[PDB]
This record gives structure tokens, sequence and C-alpha cells, in this order.
């Protein structure tokens, strides 16, 4: 050791962090890909048997990037020819392989350019989306039956989301939900007819003589939104000479009354489905539990089965309302909602009663419900040690809320404080995934006695490599702001010399319900900055941040660009007091919402920051999408919140940029935060006579994620920072 | 002490160079705007009188952008609501003011958004284009008569040029030509139905929620071109219930056979018109002189009145074939063409004979023919002192070509070496316009005696201001490359000390027929760089440059990006050996073709240049327009010149940029050299792992000309240069 973690190490991922991905297929069995082949591991004993030999991969077309085995284990889908679209959406080609006959299905194949495909929950039916229309295949070798005929590029989407539902509502491209036993196929249809189009140039390969213009129906704040229709198809009658039997379920009257969004769909039993709707304002949601009427095929709703959730001080949920988790019988459900104290906790609801009963409580929050059995409820929370940036698995007895045990807290306390879990079909077994503060660790456990069972991946290899590099140390702590304790973290350079003044880089996100301070282990750009360049990188979660109750999260309601920006400045000011920080060399950077906050901070005229870098920042809320923007800002009209939309633009702070060195970066093909945002920001700075630097990235999107652009952007930002900090 | 010429001096135009713009309206009178009053000057005796008092402008109620007086002096057109389109095109509102009854015409007004308007050459008829159609108004107070009905946005243009004809052929938006006595109105119709559209985003004011997509029919190299039709309208028959009497004149068969361009229109007499056409290849042009047949109304062509001009070593003319200058009777004409030695000289042609006689000859070139009488021909050439970068007015006796006199050469030999001239009707008087090397000097002269009559503007005001500043000096000289002498200029810092080593900035354009080395006086960014920052700024005209004969100019025929780039490197190499050049600090910069050459030089890997700045550069010829590109490069097909198109891209040299500091600048709304060119170049540099700097300019066009962007770009470039040269 006498070498550090370099920029090249980060960019080339020279130090590999291993993981362990598996797919549960029963209550005690899971599939795992080891050396290209799919093995069938038995959780209980660990006796692994080959389920699908490697080499059986004849590089069909390209390379199989994913597989899915039908529930009855008779077939397996091979996904290849992956073509990305937005954040979650993509199209791909699919091959169906018969596990019995061990033959490739060669007739009635899945179309090229398939948008979404899924096996039914039992058996082996298939439902897929192609050219915006839904198709169902009862048997892999049999021809598919067309379900919808209205699909139309950029207009009508059946079974898949449009741009805004994908990014802001579902966080998924799929909008198809098979019923438990495959009798019914539920789907949503999105109509973007009246949604304005964002248009931008895409240059493509150097050989393309004329650039292409990309057009996407994208509703900006206050614009016309897509409309949605939810249908339940009875697949029993699907036949070439038969029409489709379907029923449209509409939201309850209190939501149907105005613009709204469908935000959740949960099958309860084969004859009961739970739909969660939310008004466009997003401070009023309702769960509607509909029952199938065997005599008419209708799905009936009743006021007794409706559950309302509202927020008078903000929006419902973290990014959307939490999903209900029903009991096997469907007579009750558990769901995370805000406490009387503003903390998100699990409440128990009777399907036909309006009052619920909280089963957890405290100045901490449940992150999510992971599994439910007739006797226990497993959930993730940040209760342990009172640190909101930590995560642990817990089990609570359904007939005695006094009985709650933490399953992961003590397994490896110093190496593991941030966990996620994956349960087998009947919660009989669960994989624990520890992400930090130590090297990631994957383990298998049995719910019986919570026995450690075995280690799946401990990253021993990475550990060996790292003991030879001067790694920086990551510390978390708290600071007081306006009478409130907030968390921060600092990545400190190795062989830290307290007698020296180190330049400081604040990495910020700060969007509503964000969390930049946690105990997750990361080999990041910051690791390089601290290890090789001796720069301290700090992050702070202030007002508007999440997992600490609504009082803190809702503080920025209807006022984005205010308290979260001010808190970054105030916190940095506190950090600057430390004798080991060179207060004359403090920078700030961020991506997306973080680019916005970085810019707002730099335009605050605080005198605290010397320079900063904003990557793909929002610059004006009217330019961002309706769903996200309106959830936090209401509408941009004088009758509502136009005044706060107007004085929260970065452009309104243009003059103050004369005091700092600024680097504005943006991908020209960003379909999310449009290049427009940075183009308008640069124009305002030019108008104000302010000098600054820019870097556009041709054809890169919101992630500036291509291999060469990824390397180029961090290399460019690194040079900008060294220049700002007078570092050789 | 003494203040230097600062960046702010340049940016704010603190030092104002005055001029004297007049409009000849007869053989001895000219209008001149003075203190916003239009004055009428008599050259015969120097006396003047008020033509229009400025009180009139006060009464209009809008900012008058320009005015145009009818030839019979009874009316004046007032242009307002000016909205720029491309380099020459724009739209505007117009009022007609009756000078007799001194009242504004309020009836049958000219439509707003008018695209072009012009008085007839005699009287006061008006012809104008609105919504791509032509209208004629015999009287200011009378209703106009529509002439064409095919006008269609982005498809059919009547009376005005489409994008490429405006920029590359006519260097004007107008495509209408009244006959000498107003009998006929000729116009061209352009059809862009099959021309591909370039599309790019325009962001507009910050309040525009969604960007707009600008679309322009623009033929890039090898693409489908606009087609053209030429018509002569007989305006004597225009009447509300009369059809339009017109005749279409088609090109001669040697041009009609394939794609071609109309490149010139010259009215000879009321019954004779000269049309100049060129094949799409641009090395074959033909003049077709058509005569009006009074018995049928048609315009007749004859092989006897056709004159062919070709080029076997390159293209025809400098940027277009030179225009013919006809005698008053139309029986012969004078036109500049390349002679047997490859130098452009004046040839005398008989309208109905094929052979011509050269009246000028020598190792220098005639720039243009300025005026012609029955006895003399006046022209501008760079014959004096054999310096290609100088310009003087000569007069040649038509009956004895050996009798040639230089009218401007000895007027002010040290102050004035570069002149342009403007002759009155019948060439009785001329204004001489001296542009350098000293301060601009405008004088008036009598042709009968060649007496100087008077000084119109001598810039005494500016001269004074400049004595208190440390102005740099501009030196011109020659060097030998490959055995050919070429010219260069150096702008030298004040108190230039032969001993001291200075950083060097090469300012380059170097496109075909360019001339960056001349004796013109200029207050430029270079002036500031020399005066204040002590940087030597040099320019060099190498192979491909103009005004030095075809051997030099056509050297880069079919090979753009080769010799002109190599010559800039070689010249600079020689400069760095002059002892007063700090070879550790040599930079190069340019705009448009200059940005392309700057990039190619930086990508050459010569180790000569430390850094460079390309502004709105061409990066790949297939991205530029057909007319310009094909003129010098032919077609991008394997059958023609694809190979030289392929290895002349800036992207092909990306790897070599790792050795230099580069700044790429481009306006996002550049309709000429599309932003695409820099977007594809940056993408190739990113792919090659090259770090560099960028600066986009939102909504700026090829000129990056808005007041704020102009100040911003030079400020940004100065900082970059100073950082490259370690200048505080
Ligand atoms: C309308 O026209 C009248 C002329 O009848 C203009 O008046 C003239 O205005 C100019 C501009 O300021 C005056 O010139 C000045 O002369 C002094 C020389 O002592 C010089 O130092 C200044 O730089 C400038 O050149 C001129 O004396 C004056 N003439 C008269 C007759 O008063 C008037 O400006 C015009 N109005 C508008 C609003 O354009
Ligand atoms: C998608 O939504 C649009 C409305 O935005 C629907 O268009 C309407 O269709 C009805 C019936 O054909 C017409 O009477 C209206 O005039 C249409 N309105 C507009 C603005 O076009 C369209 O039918 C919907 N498509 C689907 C399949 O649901
Ligand atoms: C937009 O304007 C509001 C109202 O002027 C700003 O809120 C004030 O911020 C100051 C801090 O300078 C506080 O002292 C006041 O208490 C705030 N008043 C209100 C009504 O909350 C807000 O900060 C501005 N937003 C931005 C982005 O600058
Ligand atoms: C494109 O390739 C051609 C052919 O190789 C280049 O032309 C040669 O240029 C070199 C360097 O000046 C000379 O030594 C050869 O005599 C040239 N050969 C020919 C066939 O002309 C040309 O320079 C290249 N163009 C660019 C911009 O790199
Ligand atoms: C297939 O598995 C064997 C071990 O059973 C392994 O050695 C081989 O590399 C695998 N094939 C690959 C690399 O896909
Ligand atoms: C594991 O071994 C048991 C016998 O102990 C056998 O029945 C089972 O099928 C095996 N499963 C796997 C996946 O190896
Ligand atoms: C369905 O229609 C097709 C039409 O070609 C027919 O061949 C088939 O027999 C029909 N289904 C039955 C068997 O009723
Ligand atoms: C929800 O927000 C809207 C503003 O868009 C407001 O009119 C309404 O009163 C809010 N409702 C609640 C429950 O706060
Ligand atoms: C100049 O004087 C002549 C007479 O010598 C006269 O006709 C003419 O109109 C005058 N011009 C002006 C503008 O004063
Ligand atoms: C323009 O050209 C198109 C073919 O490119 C032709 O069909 C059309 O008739 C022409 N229009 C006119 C008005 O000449
Ligand atoms: C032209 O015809 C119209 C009738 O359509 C009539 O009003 C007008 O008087 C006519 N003008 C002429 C030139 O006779
Ligand atoms: C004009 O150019 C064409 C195509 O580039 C070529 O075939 C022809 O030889 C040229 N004509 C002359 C006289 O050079």
């Amino acid at each position: 050791s006498r070498r550090t973690y370099t920029l090249t190490d980060y960019l080339k991922s020279t130090f590999r962090v291993k993981f362990y991905t598996l797919q549960w297929i029963s209550d005690h069995e899971y599939l795992y890909k080891q050396e290209n082949n799919i093995l069938l591991f038995n959780a209980e004993y660990g006796n692994s048997s080959i389920f699908l030999e490697n080499s059986t991969f004849d590089e069909l077309g390209y390379s199989t990037n994913d597989y899915s085995v039908s529930p009855d284990r008779q077939f397996i889908l091979f996904e290849y020819n992956y073509v990305k679209q937005w954040r979650h959406s993509y199209t791909a080609s699919y091959d169906i392989y018969d596990l019995n006959k061990r033959q490739l299905i060669t007739e009635e194949r899945i179309p090229n350019n398939t948008q979404w495909i899924t096996w039914s929950p039992v058996g082996h039916k298939l439902a897929y989306v192609w050219n915006n229309d839904i198709y169902v295949k009862n048997e892999p070798n049999l021809s598919s039956q067309r379900i919808t005929w209205t699909g139309k590029e950029n207009v009508i989407y059946n079974g898949v989301t449009d741009w805004v539902y994908e990014e802001e509502v579902f966080s998924a491209y799929s909008a198809l939900w098979w019923s438990p036993n495959g009798t019914f196929l539920a789907y949503a249809q999105f109509n973007d007819t009246e949604v304005p189009l964002i248009e931008y140039s895409f240059y493509s390969d150097e050989s393309l003589q004329y650039p292409k213009t990309v057009r996407i129906p994208y509703p900006k704040a206050g614009a016309e939104n897509p409309t949605v229709k939810f249908f339940v198809v009875d697949t029993r009658t699907l036949s070439p000479n038969a029409s489709v039997t379907s029923y449209q379920i509409v939201p309850p009257a209190s939501v149907l009354i105005g613009d709204h969004y469908l935000c959740g769909v949960t099958w309860v039993t084969e004859e009961r489905i739970s739909l969660q709707w939310i008004r466009r304002a997003q401070n009023y949601s309702i769960i509607d539990i509909c029952d199938y009427d065997e005599s008419t095929g209708r799905w009936i709703s009743s006021v007794a089965r409706q559950h309302i959730e509202i927020s008078t001080t903000g929006w419902v949920g973290r990014f959307r309302p939490a999903e209900p988790h029903f009991t096997s019988d469907g007579n009750s459900f558990y769901k995370i909602i805000s406490n009387e104290e503003g903390y998100k906790h699990i409440c128990h609801f009777q399907t036909d009663k309006s009052n619920c009963t909280f089963i957890t409580k405290g100045a901490w929050e449940v992150i999510g419900i992971e599994a439910l059995t007739s006797d226990y409820l497993y959930y993730i929370s940040n209760e342990h040690k009172g640190m909101p940036g930590g995560r642990n698995l817990y089990r609570i007895q359904l007939n005695d809320y006094t009985k709650v045990t933490c399953l992961s807290c003590e397994l490896n306390p110093e190496r593991c404080q941030y966990y996620s879990a994956s349960f087998s079909n009947k919660a009989k077994y669960y994989q624990l995934r520890c992400f930090g503060p130590g090297l990631p660790l994957y383990t298998l456990h049995s719910s019986s006695s919570d026995k450690e069972l075995r280690v799946l991946e401990d990253n021993s290899a990475l550990d060996k490599m790292l003991q030879d590099v001067q790694m920086p140390s990551k510390k978390l702590d708290v600071i007081n702001l306006h009478g409130t304790k907030f968390w921060y973290q600092m990545i400190l350079p190795p062989h830290f010399d307290k007698s020296k003044k180190y330049p400081l880089l604040i990495e910020v996100y700060a969007g509503p319900c964000s969390q930049k301070v946690d105990t997750v282990f990361r080999l990041s750009w910051a690791t390089y900055l601290a290890s090789t360049e001796n720069i301290i990188v700090a992050s702070f979660d202030g007002r508007g941040s999440g997992y600490q109750g609504d009082k803190i999260m809702h503080a920025i309601n209807r006022r984005l660009g205010t308290f979260e920006v001010e808190d970054q400045i105030e916190a940095t000011r506190q950090f600057s007091k430390m004798g080991f920080v060179d207060d004359k060399r403090i920078a700030i950077w961020g991506w997306s919402y973080g680019g916005y906050v970085t810019s707002m901070v730099l335009g605050a005229g605080s005198g605290v920051f010397k320079c900063g870098i904003a990557v793909a920042p929002v610059s004006k809320w009217e330019y961002y999408d309706s769903v996200y923007t309106e959830r936090y800002m209401g509408l941009p009209t004088p009758e509502d919140n136009l005044d706060y939309y107007r004085n929260s633009t970065v452009m309104s702070r243009a003059e103050n940029f004369k005091q700092v060195e600024y680097l504005l970066i943006h991908g020209t093909a960003d379909d999310n935060v449009h290049f427009q945002q940075s183009a308008q920001l640069s124009k305002a700075l030019v108008d104000a006579g302010v000098d600054f630097q820019t870097m556009w990235y041709t054809d890169e999107d919101h992630g500036i994620a291509s291999n060469m652009a990824h390397q180029h952007i961090y290399t460019h930002m690194s040079h900008f920072l060294k220049q700002c900090f007078s570092l050789p």
C-alpha cells in the first residue's frame, strides 16, 4: 500500500463488488445463475441441481440478458435483443423453450420488438404487449389471441405505461396484472391524445445526414394529462371467433370527479381486486376493493370497501401512496400510512371497515412491508439505533403487536446496518442483502428459527484487494439546524492530517423524500476524490428529506427551492467551521434535483461556495412533468401556486452567479429533464453577463450512462474541481 | 501611462469608426441621412437641401428601421417591425408616405409580414412578396394586384429565394427584377417539395413551456435540390379582371439536361434580358440573352446569343460566375473570367459572337466591374504594388485598352490602399470609400476632371480618441511555401520589442477564395488581444485563398481540409522561428470555415499548437449545404468524390486532440452550419476519450450576434486564451 483508489479504478470498475441474485419459485426453492447456467438450489439443505445447463445458450441473435421460468416449470422465457427506451421501458425479443421436450418453440413465436411479456401466476399462459396492443397465448406453441385493437404509437397505450406513468406513477413500464389463478388479465389503457409533445433532436450515428426529431407526449406542469381506463379481461372466453369479455372499473365518485391517476393494482383473490386511485392534486387517494359478480361478470365496488387517505400538509405517501398487503382470505390488509405524529407506520384495516389500527409506532418509520403470513408480518424499518439511514428486517406477531423481533440487527452489527430482503413463497425462507457500511454480504436464512443457514456472497475477494489501497473512511453524524437534528456523512481522505485544511465538496440531491445520508457501501466518484485527490466529500439531509416523518419531509411543500436549499448552505457553513476544512475551497455538485439545488445554492449569494457543477438540472418547475411537479407545487396559476413557481427558478438568481465558477452539464437527448431546462438557464446567465462553463453530451439521456460518456463526464468534472481547488 | 484598447472597448464599441452612406438618385444628386433628416445633395456644386425633415419620423409612432424613396421622388417607403430571418431575409411592415401632399397612405396599405418590396426603377410602381406570392401596386393608394397563387410555406417561393439560394447563390432574399422602364417584372419561383428538412429546437423566451421545432428545406451534400422556374411578367396588362401575362424562360439545353441553378439576372434593355445559369456541378455556366418578340410576347433565345464559361481546374467564378456588364445598347458586354494564365480579368464580348477580347491582363486580378459608359469602364483590382490584399479604382479607355489610369492609387498612398467605389447615374461622379490601412476616408469626385471635390468623412473624431491609447500595429509581408509567395499579416502589440518572446494567436478562415490578409482598418477582438494582452495575432492566406489566380485558388479543388490546413501549419511553423514568438504559447481560432480549419489543424498532431477555439465549425462536409459543398467537393458518392469526403471530417482526427486544449462553440439555432456538426464532433471526441471544453449558445444563429451573446462569447474566449497562455 502506497497507492490510492483512482479515477480509472472508479471508471473501469477495477474493484468488483459482487452480489447474489436469485428467483424464488416455491416456498423452499430458488433459481440462480452460476457460470452462465441456471441452477436449482434448495434453501433448506443447499443441494443444488442443474435446471438449465449453460452452453444451452447458443447466443441466439445476441446474448440472453434475462430469463423467466413459467410457474409450472414447464417452460422458460429467454430475453435477448434488449433495446432500451426510458428509465424502465425497453423492447426485446423472446424465445420460449420447452423444459419437458427440451425443445425451442419454433412456431407462433413471440414478435420481435415486444414491449412487455409475463407468465400467468400459475400454469404457463403468456400475456404480452406489441405495438401498444395486448396479446394472450394460452400455450407457447399455440397462436396468440389479440386483446386490444386501439394501440397507436404516441397516442394509445394498452398494457404498458406512457412516459409520465412510467417515470412518475408506476416506476415501471408494465400495466398488465394477471389474477392469482390466471382467470382474469387486468390492464390499463393510457390515452395521450391531448398531451403536448416535447420534441428534441437526436443526432444518431455520424453517418445520419439529417438529425431526427424525437417526439414524446409529455405533460409539463399544468398541461393536459393522459387519461386512464382500467379493464379486467375474462380470459376464459378468448377464442378467435369470440369477442373479448371485459369490464371497465372506474374510480370512486370522489376521484372520478376530476383529473386523476391510477396508482396501484393489487389482486386479492381470484374474485377480488384492489385498485388505488389518486386525484391529480395527489393529496387525496382512495383504495377501491371490487368484487366479481359471477352472474353478470361485473366487478362491483361498495362504499364500505373504500378506504380514503389524505394529506392536509403535503402529498400522500413518499412518492405515491403505499400499497395494501392483503391476508390470504382478503378480509383485511396492512398498509403503511402517516401516524398522528407524522411518522409512517403499519396500520391494520378491515376490508369493509373505515377505521384501522396501527401495529407499529415510534419516532422512526417503516420503509415497506415485505411478507405476510397468517401469523407474522415482515417489514423493513430504520428503527435500529435511531438512525434513519439504516435499514433492518423485523417480524411482528399478528395477534400480539408487543411481539416484534429484529431479524437482522445483530447478525453483523458493525459490517451490516442497511438491509433489504427477499422471501420465498410462504415466507418459509428469506435472503438477506446487506449493503453496508461494510462490504456487501448476502446470506440465506430460514424463518423457522432465523438460523443463519449459509453465506451466498461475502465479497472476500474484494476485501482482499482493498486492504492494499488507501481507502477513505466514511463517517455519519448529526448536526442541529433550527432546533432539529439532521444527519450528514463525510468521506474523509486516508491518513487524514488534522493540521491540514482540506477542500470540501458537497454532493447534494435534496429532492422531496430524498436520502443522501445512509450506511450503504459505495465505490464512487467521491471515493476517488477523497482517496486520490484528498478532497473531503460530504452530504446532508435537511428539510424535505425523507424517512424521518412528515414534519421534516413536508416542510418544502409548495415551496421547492427554499428550505432544502437553505439547509444545504447552513449545514455547509457549520462544516466549514471545522479546522480541517479549507473554507476558501468549498464546492457543491449534484445531478437532476441535485443539479437544481446546486444551482440554487450557487445563486444564493451566500459567499460559502467557490464553485459547483450541476448535471441535468431542473431550472424551472413549469418545464418539468405534471405528476412530480404538481405533487409538490400545486398548479402554476395565480389562483394556486404561480407565485412560488416564479421565484424558484434558477434564472431568477442569475446575477449571483457572477460570484462563483459554474459548470453546467446536460445530455441533449434527456427525455426526463429536458435539455431545454439548461438551454434556458444558460441563456439567462448569458443575458445577465455572467461567465460560466458548459458541456453538452450529444445523444445522452438523463443518465449520461453510455460507457464513453460516463467516463468523459467524471473526467471532465474532476478536472473542473481540481482547477477550482488549485490541485495539481 | 496610456490606456490600452480593452475587451470592453471592443465589446461596447467605445471607439466609433464613422462612414458615409449615400444613395445616388440621379447623375448628380444623392440622398444622405443626417441627424435623422434625409438630405438631398447636389454633387455639381456641393449644395444641399432637406428632403424629409426628421419631424416626420417623430410623427410615425414607431421605430423606422429603413426607408426607400421612389425613383420619381414622389413617395417614400417606411420600413418598421423588422424581424430577421436568415442572413439576408427578414419580414417587415411598410408605410407609404406621399411626399407631395406630405401625408401617410392609409388605404390599400402594404401587408404586415411582407417578405420583400421594391419600387420599379422609374416612377413609383411597387412589387412585393407576402406569404410567398408576388403582388404589384401601380399606385400607393390603389389596391394591389396578385401575380402568383402558388405560394406555400416551406414549399413554393415566388419572388424570394429559398434557404440555399439566399445563402449560396444570390446572397439576397429578393428574386424579382423590374425591367429598366418598369414594363416587365421578372421573378424566379423556387420549388422545395422534395428537399429534406433540417429540424432543430428553438427555445424562445423563458415563458415558453414547450420548445418549438424549426424546420427548413435545406439540401445537404448530394441531397435533392430545389428546382427553379424563371418568368417575365408583362405588367402593362395587369388589371383586376385580366389574367396575368407571363412567359417562362427555360435554360439552354446544355444545362436543362440535369440539375442546375439560376445564378444571375441582368436586364439589358426593355426588350432584352440576360440570364446566367450553372449546372449543379458548377464548372459549366451559360449566359442566355433573350429578346422580346413584340408580335407574340415571348422571350426568344438563340445559340448565337449564348456564352459558355467553364473551368477545367475547379469551379466557375469566385463564389458564383461573375456578372456581365452590358453596354447601353446591349450589343456587347464586359465580364470577368479566368484568362489563359488562370487570372481573372475583364473580357469584352459581342452579344452575338463567341470569342472575346481581354482588356486587362497581368499577374493580379480584377475584383469587379463598377461602372460603364460609352467611353470608359471603371473597375476595382488589386494590381497596385502587386498586393492581392489592396484594392484600387481604375478607368480604362474603351477605344484603346492600353490607356488605363488608376484613379485612387495616389490619393493617400500611406493611409489608403483598399478602396470600393459608388458611381452616380451615367458615372458622372463617384464616391471613393477608403477602408485602410489608416482610418476610413470617404471622398467625392468628379469623373470629368477627376478632381476630389470634397471629403465626406475623414474620421477626425476617431483619430483624436486613438492618440491617447496604445494601439497595436498591423504589418503585412510575404513568405514562401512550396516555392510560391503567400501573404500574411501580424497585429503587433504596442511597444513591440524585437527581443521579447510573445504568445501567438493564428486567426484563420481559409475557405476557398477567402482573403484574411488585407489592408483594411479594423477595431477587432484581435486589436484588444494585442493592445492589452500582448498577444501577436497573425493570419495567412495559403492555397485555396483567392484573388491570386486560379493555380492558387483551385489548389484545394475536390480536397477541402488538405492544403489550406497544411499551409496554415507551415506558415505558423515559420512564424515560430522568427525569434519573437514564444513557441510554447501558440493558439489558433476561427469561425465557420475557420472553425473547420482550426479543428483540422488541432487534429493534425503537429505539436505546433497548444490550444484552439472553433466557433460554429463545419465538421463533416456531408452535413453542409449542396450548393457550397458540391462546388468544391463534387458529390459524396463512390462514383465521384466520397473518399475525400470521408477523410476530411474533423472526427477522423479525434485521437490527435488528446494533445491539445480545445474549446468548441456553437449556437443552437444555427440554420447555416447546423448545431448537428458540433454535436457529432463532440460525440466523436467523447468516444475517443478526448477531454475538451464546450459552450453552446441558446437560440443564437451562425453569427452568435445578439448583443449579450456577442459580449459573452468574446469574454469566454478571452478567458480561455489567457488561461492557455498563463496570462493573468
Ligand atoms: C433633427 O434634425 C436636427 C437638424 O435640423 C438635429 O439637430 C442637430 O442635432 C445634431 C446631433 O446632436 C447636432 O450636432 C452636434 O454638433 C456638435 C458640434 O458642436 C457635436 O459636438 C455633436 O457631436 C453633434 O454632432 C446639431 O448641432 C443639431 N443641429 C441643429 C440645427 O440644431 C436634431 O438632432 C434631429 N432630431 C433628432 C431627434 O434626430
Ligand atoms: C382518447 O381520448 C380522446 C380525447 O382526448 C378521444 O377522442 C374523442 O373521441 C370521441 C369519440 O370518437 C370524439 O367524439 C371526440 O371528438 C374526440 N375528442 C378529441 C379531442 O379528439 C379518443 O376517442 C380516445 N381514444 C380511446 C381509444 O379511448
Ligand atoms: C420566494 O418568495 C418567498 C416570499 O418572499 C420567500 O420566502 C421567504 O424567504 C425568506 C428568506 O429570505 C424568509 O425570511 C421568509 O420567512 C419567507 N417568507 C415566506 C412567505 O415564506 C422564498 O424563499 C422565495 N423562494 C425562493 C426560491 O427564493
Ligand atoms: C485524405 O487522404 C488522401 C490520400 O491519402 C490525402 O492525400 C495525400 O496527402 C498526403 C499528405 O499531404 C500527401 O503526402 C499525398 O501526396 C496525398 N495523396 C493524394 C492521393 O493526394 C489527403 O491529405 C487526406 N485528407 C485529409 C484531410 O487528411
Ligand atoms: C458451464 O459449467 C461448467 C461447470 O459445470 C463451467 O466449467 C463452464 O465454464 C460453464 N460454461 C460457461 C462458461 O458458460
Ligand atoms: C435435493 O435433494 C433431495 C433429497 O435429499 C431431492 O429430493 C431434491 O430433489 C434435491 N433438490 C435439488 C434442487 O437438488
Ligand atoms: C372459427 O372460425 C374459423 C374461420 O376460418 C373456422 O375455421 C372455425 O371452425 C371456427 N371455430 C369453430 C370450430 O367453431
Ligand atoms: C389538495 O390540494 C389542492 C390544491 O391543488 C387544494 O385545493 C385542496 O384543498 C387540497 N386538499 C387537502 C385535503 O389538503
Ligand atoms: C444648388 O444650386 C443650384 C443652382 O446653382 C440649384 O438649382 C439646386 O437646386 C441647388 N441644390 C440645393 C440642394 O440647394
Ligand atoms: C413542385 O415540384 C413538385 C415535385 O417535386 C411538383 O409535383 C409540383 O407540381 C411543383 N409545384 C409547382 C407549383 O410547380
Ligand atoms: C371587375 O369585375 C368585377 C365583377 O366581378 C367588377 O366589380 C369590377 O367593376 C370589374 N372591374 C373592371 C376592371 O371592369
Ligand atoms: C465538370 O465536373 C464534372 C463532374 O465533377 C466532370 O465530369 C467534368 O469533367 C468537369 N468538366 C470539366 C471541363 O472539367
